[PDB]
């Protein structure tokens, strides 16, 4: 998931509608944003030991999340009826332009399928999940 904030985009974002929304909501677009990222470049970043976040990244999330908070509930832009938010063409707008998401690939370019091995953080959280116990406490 992100790390980021719903109080940073708008501090970022300059359309109203991102701001003038609420805390909740903001956050269920960013979650929903870097999902597109991910999907791009095919992997998450779940592993705790390799939640990589460079300047780059926290910018081309800050984009994407006001794009989607501005098409999320605007008073002139529609699906025509369709079901929750699509990552694909809708979204109308009042000058019949098809609102696109923001070329945000160049800065995840550089983190798109690396070439490493399976080094990564892998079997480590499986061992210690599905431990007997290891601890005085039982939650």
């Amino acid at each position: 998931m992100l790390l980021i904030t719903p109080d940073e985009l708008k501090s970022y974002s300059v359309f109203e509608s991102v701001k003038t929304r609420p805390d909740e909501l903001l956050k269920q677009d960013i979650l929903e944003a870097t999902a597109d990222i991910i999907l791009k470049v095919g992997h998450d970043f779940s592993d705790a030991e390799y939640i990589p976040l460079p300047e780059t990244v926290r910018l081309a999330l800050l984009k994407l999340s006001q794009f989607y908070a501005l098409i999320n509930g605007d008073e002139s832009i529609i699906k025509g009826y369709t079901t929750e938010k699509i990552g694909d063409y809708s979204y109308t707008l009042g000058d019949g332009s098809s609102l696109q998401k923001p070329d945000v690939y160049a800065l995840i370019k550089d983190y798109v399928k690396p070439a490493d091995p399976d080094l990564e953080g892998i079997e480590a959280k499986v061992r210690m999940r599905s431990i007997l116990e290891h601890h005085h406490h039982h939650h």
